[PDB]
């Protein structure tokens, strides 16, 4: 089923302009008989709009990137949904900008490992996997967060380092 | 740094295609493990997160198995 969604934005609501277009996305997916004819950039765009912003706790953003994580681990996105690249192409690009202690950017790291390392990371544009990289190479370089994090952001480049020069064949 | 290093090598063991030659006596003590780690509160907090995504990452493998 694809009932998650609504599920998640239930869960997110609880909060107390977003909130308008996540009551909003659940009016429009009462419909039934799985996504269908969506125009899947816009079933999960107010997620993206709660983690590109600079304006929001920590707490929202980390309940964001878990349904985020929910919806690409369960695979409600798939290559029968329509537009699928644009949503994981935007998925991706929204994350590279602003965002937020650092549990909040290990899931983000967490989600861009498991986004690339899939198939669907393969359909990502050129012009994004160098900001990806450019990202998680900002953090493994920096000293200021914990040291355990940084250990991750080490993983994660050398597995998408492995994934990249894998496909120069 | 050790045990992240530990949960991630456990990871990405269980998760590619050398994970199902694995005798299944010995993923349950890989489970009993990662929970022992992800229960207990003395260890970092961050550290945790990532042994709670890890336990998701392999129970969704575990279960997709049972078909």
């Amino acid at each position: 089923p694809v009932t998650i969604i609504i599920k998640e934005c239930i869960n997110l609501s609880t909060a107390m302009p977003f909130l308008s277009g996540f009551i909003q996305l659940r009016l429009m997916l009462n419909k039934l008989k799985n996504l269908d004819n969506i125009d899947s950039l816009t079933i999960l765009q107010p997620f993206l709009l709660i983690v590109s912003t600079s304006s929001i706790s920590g707490y929202i953003t980390s309940l964001a990137l878990d349904s985020l994580q929910k919806f690409f681990t369960l695979n409600i996105i798939n290559e029968s949904s329509q537009n699928y690249i644009g949503a994981h192409r935007a998925t991706v690009n929204a994350l590279t900008h602003c965002r937020f202690d650092d549990s909040v950017l290990l899931k983000v790291v967490f989600l861009l490992r498991s986004i690339v390392d899939s198939p669907y990371g393969d359909l990502l544009s050129n012009s994004i996997i160098y900001d990806v990289l450019q990202t998680i190479l900002s953090l493994a370089c920096n000293n200021r967060r914990s040291e355990v994090l940084r250990n991750a952001a080490q993983s994660t480049m050398i597995a998408v380092t492995v994934k990249i020069f894998s496909k120069l064949k």
